[PDB]
């Protein structure tokens, strides 16, 4: 029940597969393979035709730092069933030769079509992940069925030490934040070539979850908020699922230099004249071992990440909170939301962090090098020790995995995602009052034991078809409405108007079988501290 289909475009030709009404091209190379003397260097566009490429398979993935299985034993039991969510899946066909994207479109789409584009950036803690497990067929089919067809694009970008390695050596070589540059260059590729595929390059909406979501903000922030390529905006809209501003110390800071020095040592490049140059001569396997030898996300250190975007003064010019405050990001219409219990997943492992003093130490040692004990204690004291006050929110005496679990999960979730979001909306509304934004809180997994509506459960609600509930149809319709009209309420009919955030500072709360509108003001004292002292929270 299928056929192949060729697209000829300015850089080459691809063969894709048409099945179930969707034409898919997986593994379209968008930049030169970052190998040899191009490992730990910015991506560079192809300078000549790549001939005819077979894109009927699944593409490659970038090198991975897979979740610790010895460490996550309990965590992976607690998610049970939902272990089949992409974040927990294992990437296949991994390689340094991974700078490729996937293009999926309605059958019938030709180069005379000009459909809106939806550009997807995966999450994975900046250390793992791939576009392989995010297929557009169900979502495209939904789009088509709403009378609102579009084109789906999903990219790989380098992660871990391959993409976010730092230090003074990386900074001087101009090789900071390669993963971000990978995302950016794919946007410019899209700008050059998507018309050949039937996309309208002036109608690009970027979309991400977790690390991908944070990346979406960074793409707005990139180059002082210059998202223009050849005179034109690279995108017109953003959707942020769990994550935005991540205040951070410089790429040549202490944390990053320590990672770097450790990597050099484990690579066997210690004490050479030019360490960074030497890193590129190391075999792939010895190198992969080096960059993976540092702490992962499933570990005691948890969301004190080893790899992430850090200010370099060119790509990211300042720490993210300052970029907004200085009105130096590309201000586009945006949707941003959180799962209700963002922190739960990350509070599972550190099961000895069981009191205020212990939370504060943990933070002082691993997280915030610029906060004082009095400051951290003051912030932690905005969170009651009472078992009913924590995350999974609104579950009373239940879900206390260990003494202090719900409190720590509340804190971890709030500062990284949920309250950081409100801060972001607040600031954006202050410098760019005219740029509209919409925000939701997700609660459709209320009751999930110990985890509640936890990080990445939204994936299940938008990538796997329209589920037999309220939430998935609701969410997909808003998203597709947005991609099409720049406003989630405009397009296909909706049964509740989603309020613009800046109007009354209300958000949409989405349950499994209904939606309600609520004030974005819960945990106000915690939020006030965070907003008033955001500088001290630089990771
Ligand atoms: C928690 O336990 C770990 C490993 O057992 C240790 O590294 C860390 O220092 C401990 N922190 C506290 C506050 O006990
Ligand atoms: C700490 O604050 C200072 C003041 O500018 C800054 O130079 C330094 O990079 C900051 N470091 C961290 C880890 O926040």
């Amino acid at each position: 029940e299928f056929t192949t289909v060729n697209v000829n475009y300015p850089e080459g030709e691809v063969v894709g597969v048409s099945v179930l009404g969707i034409e898919s091209f997986r593994g379209v190379p968008f930049a030169q393979p970052p190998v040899g003397n191009l490992r730990l260097k910015p991506p560079v566009r192809y300078t000549e035709n790549i001939g005819t490429k077979d894109t009927t398979g699944i593409g490659p993935s970038c090198p991975q730092m897979y979740l610790s299985t010895g460490n996550g034993e309990l965590l992976f039991q607690l998610v049970g069933n939902l272990i089949n969510i992409p974040l927990f899946q294992t990437a296949t066909l991994s390689s340094e030769d991974c700078l490729t994207l996937n293009i999926q479109r309605p059958a019938g789409t030709t180069s005379n079509s000009s459909l809106p584009v939806l550009f997807w950036i995966f999450g994975g803690g900046f250390e793992l992940g791939t576009n392989q497990y995010y297929d557009g067929i169900d979502l495209l089919t939904e789009g088509i069925s709403l009378g609102e067809p579009f084109i789906f694009v999903a990219i790989n970008y380098r992660v871990g030490g391959f993409g976010f390695l730092g230090g003074k050596e990386i900074k001087a070589d101009g090789s900071s934040n390669l993963g971000l540059l990978d995302q950016r260059i794919a946007l410019e590729w899209v700008a050059d070539n998507i018309a050949s595929f039937g996309g309208d390059p002036s109608k690009v909406t970027i979309w991400g979850e977790s690390a991908g979501s944070i990346s979406v903000f960074d793409q707005m922030a990139l180059y002082g908020g210059n998202n223009k390529y050849k005179g034109k905006a690279l995108f017109r809209g953003g959707i942020m699922n769990s994550g935005s501003v991540v205040p951070a110390a410089p790429v040549d800071g202490v944390k990053a230099q320590a990672i770097y020095d450790h990597v050099v040592s484990e690579a066997g490049c210690a004490g050479t004249s030019d360490t960074l140059a030497c890193l590129r001569t190391v075999d792939y396997t010895k190198f992969l071992t080096a960059v993976n030898s540092v702490p992962g996300i499933v570990s005691y250190s948890s969301i004190a990440l080893s790899y992430l975007p850090r200010p370099d003064g060119v790509v990211l010019i300042d720490s993210p909170e300052e970029i907004v405050k200085n009105k130096q990001y590309a201000a586009v219409p945006m949707i941003i939301g959180d799962q209700e219990d963002e922190g739960t997943l990350f509070a599972v492992l550190p099961n000895n962090i069981t009191s205020t003093a212990k939370i504060v130490q943990y933070f002082q040692d691993l997280y915030f090098y610029n906060a004082t004990k009095e400051q951290l204690t003051a912030f932690v004291n905005t969170y009651p020790t009472d078992i009913t006050a924590g995350s999974p929110f609104n579950t009373g005496i239940f879900n206390e995995l260990y003494p202090g679990f719900k409190r720590l999960a509340a804190i971890l979730g709030d500062m990284t995602f949920t309250l950081a979001r409100r801060a972001f909306l607040q600031l954006c509304s202050e410098v760019n009052p005219d740029v509209p934004s919409w925000s939701y809180l997700a609660s459709y997994d209320y009751g999930f034991p110990f985890l509640g509506t936890f990080h990445a459960t939204d994936i299940l609600q938008v990538f796997y078809g329209v589920l037999p509930n309220y939430a998935s149809g609701s969410i997909q319709k808003y998203y597709i409405n947005f991609v099409t009209t720049g406003d989630p309420n405009k397009g296909a009919a909706v049964d509740i108007q989603w309020p613009q955030w800046s109007a009354k500072k209300n958000i949409l709360q989405i349950y499994a079988t209904k939606a309600v509108i609520v004030a974005d003001n819960f945990r106000a004292k915690s939020y006030e501290y965070l907003y008033n002292n955001i500088g001290i929270f630089r990771i």
